[PDB]
């Protein structure tokens, strides 16, 4: 749900 690291549930980051 953030921008850093691979990608989360929707956003391109976990951090």
């Amino acid at each position: 749900l953030v921008v850093i690291v691979q990608a989360d549930w929707n956003a391109p980051g976990f951090f």
